[PDB]
């Protein structure tokens, strides 16, 4: 019966160590952009989640409110904003979400969002900048951020002749163009979904193109698209976006891709998705986001609109990559931060070690000793070697009388005598405070 | 007007579940400060960390206080009510016989922010020499309680074996152990007479028997009290009491070496968590609340292992929810504005048409690891930018103007002092670093 629920896994000490290094990079970035932080309960009223999703963990009806586990951090955010009658906020939220999909049922989401009425595209641009800072800093190899706008999509599908009835499914097909070829995608829309091959080929004339600001300029000249009001504003915003990206120094990491069509329940403005590269060959997505201006309005009692743009870093995939990067380097990932083991080779010294280890703790030094009265020096050394503990402070009967400690570097094997009074400052010096 | 039914219905559902609440940025600043103290202590003691799913199999957690997940055609799941039972499952499942770990995570209880709340656990599992890990747990509690600077505190200590032997030697029947413990436990809230009456009148104990319990249970003291009970005519003939007292005497030797023997109060009325604890039991009290508990529980892991293999465990739980409030009140009483962001500088301008230049600059600052912001406006008024800083606690404003750009210069104004000085652009990163301490 010993088992974690399907789709969940524990984080082992080593996995926690990597998670800490990855979160530390991400949080340091969020904080650099003046983000506040909040937290919200792991479950919300079922009502709060109902009427938002077209796969949600519900809690047993036990005689109170009907409750559900958060499927994401964005809805809780909207509920939070509305509940506190906030009109603007810049926040990050790092927490687990829950989905009965098919470690994929419980996993971390890492969100940053900017809510408020501001001038066009400036916050949207900062979101892309934040993506890029983070992905670069993690050093998970090269990447590329795909960008599109919801209104460009709507307009493109309007003038190509896609019905409102098939709009939703056709986007699902187009959105596959990242992994698969246009030939497959075309054949699906036509063969499986009953889309006219005339419409399919027209969509193709747009959907197959990608590039930088150059493509935004071309489509602003497109005779058919120009005459669609929505596509035109969307393109105007992207043109603006590219200007700001250039100033942020990251226009070379951005690809305007008209096949990007996801999260169409939420997104009203830009849509983006970061993808890892090979060698530009897409190897998988590691972040996503966009502008969703209708969500908060759905919660505010007076339906007051609060624009929002934001991003989700896909940390689960990043945990794997970083873990494997570390493994391939023979770099032993430490699961503890102990700086020194207090040891002795002789017997009858437990009380002396207890006294020393405690002095070290008092000075704020990270120390341990074996829970054994007369451990063998070899066993203590082996313990340090496996744990990556860099120093061993060896206490002996004579050395105590002399007021010295034998300090041995575990890896270099070099041993030096240190005055007891100098021991605390000497350990700090060897580790870096 | 009061508002349409449309409006009032929406307001009616704009809430967090009962007995839960969001953490605002202000409360997150407090919680981050508390957790930093605690985690720095855990790490200082060589602890590893693990994490477990918020829900375990229902069969694993066996109550009218445990959240169950709806049967949606699959496993029957429940939300965890603590971290110790997930730990035991974790040790048994991974066939570990020793681990020293801490775990900080929310737990869930349908009791009467009190249904979802943080537990901060530290545990040392494994077969070791007597009472050293136990001593270290008390040290850890003492380090943390001290560093949190939440006033003076005390740690009550007792042992299950001492209660066992003590009940035996003064007449209690073995089968009435638990309920008499439940009564004795309330002597930190209630008088001995109220307690006695509940044991005799309610619990069917004999008057003579309860009186002998009162002779011991009413007592609390230091290491000298341990020595006295080792001299006790009746107790010192009971094997359990003898072991229990022997171990406390030893614990005290180690607490003296750790310089915390003066914070420990041996208290015979401490009888908590007897579903778990097989050795030491303890509870920290703030002096003017239950702010940290723990003890040794050697049978729990054994109950999850198929071959019933025992793994000795001793640990502690820090009541982090009571501390959050105390610390927040400390901060608010100082009227010290709690910042919710770390921004060092706002990039600003008074003139129009400089958005592009603020974008370039703020991005330069970000690339240098400086915490910077700018208002999301094409042409903000300087006043609005300065007010934003004043309200948020941002100490510097970097003002870009057309002339400054030509001179390769940036006007850097202190938000508090209002003094503005010119700064060569290439020096800006360093000049900011200096003024904010980095
Ligand atoms: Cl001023």
């Amino acid at each position: 019966v010993l088992k974690t629920p399907k789709g969940t896994r524990d984080y082992s000490p080593r996995q926690m160590a990597v998670r800490e290094k990855v979160f530390d990079v991400i949080i340091r970035c969020f904080k650099r952009h003046g983000a506040e932080v909040i937290d919200t309960p792991v479950f919300e009223l079922k009502e709060t989640l109902m009427g938002k999703y077209g796969l949600i963990y519900d809690l047993k009806d036990q005689g109170g409110e009907l409750l559900s586990l958060r499927y994401d951090l964005t809805v809780p955010f909207a509920r939070y904003l509305a509940m506190n009658k906030l009109t603007n906020i810049k926040r990050y939220h790092i927490a687990k979400v829950y989905r009965r999909d098919n470690r994929y049922r419980e996993f971390y989401q890492c969100d940053f969002d900017i809510a408020g009425n501001f001038d066009p595209m400036i916050p949207d641009a900062e979101c892309l900048k934040i993506m890029c800072e983070i992905l670069s800093s993690l050093q998970i190899g090269d990447f590329l951020v795909k960008v599109n706008d919801r209104r460009i999509l709507d307009g493109m599908f309007a003038i190509c002749g896609v019905s409102d009835s098939k709009f939703r499914t056709i986007c699902s097909s187009v959105d596959k163009l990242d992994k698969v070829s246009w030939e497959e995608v075309k054949n699906e829309m036509v063969g499986e979904k009953g889309l006219a091959p005339e419409v399919a080929d027209r969509i193709g004339d747009y959907v197959q193109q990608h590039g930088g600001v150059s493509l935004v300029e071309q489509l602003l000249q497109d005779p058919k698209l120009s005459q669609n009001k929505q596509a035109l504003e969307g393109l105007g915003d992207l043109k603006l976006l590219f200007e700001y990206l250039t100033l942020f120094g990251i226009d070379d990491k951005i690809s305007f891709d008209l096949s990007l069509a996801r999260g169409l329940d939420y997104y009203t403005g830009v849509i983006y998705e970061a993808v890892l590269l090979q060698t530009p060959l897409g190897v998988g997505s590691v972040a996503a986001g966009g502008r969703y201006d209708g969500l908060v309005g759905m919660f505010d009692p007076k339906g007051r609109k609060v624009p929002c743009v934001g991003l989700s870093i896909g940390v689960e995939r990043i945990f794997s990559i970083v873990e494997q990067r570390l493994e391939a380097l023979e770099e032993k990932i430490r699961t503890t931060e102990t700086q020194v083991l207090v040891a002795s080779a002789q017997k009858k010294l437990l009380e002396e070690r207890l006294k020393l280890v405690s002095e070290l703790w008092d000075a704020g030094i990270k120390a341990e000793l074996l829970y054994k009265k007369n451990p063998k020096l070899l066993n203590q050394l082996q313990y340090c070697e496996e744990a990556g503990i860099p120093l061993v402070a060896i206490i002996g009967e004579q050395e105590l009388k002399d007021g010295v400690i034998k300090l041995r570097s575990v890896t270099s094997r070099e041993e030096v005598d240190v005055r007891r009074e100098d021991l605390v400052e000497e350990i700090k010096r060897r580790t870096g405070q």
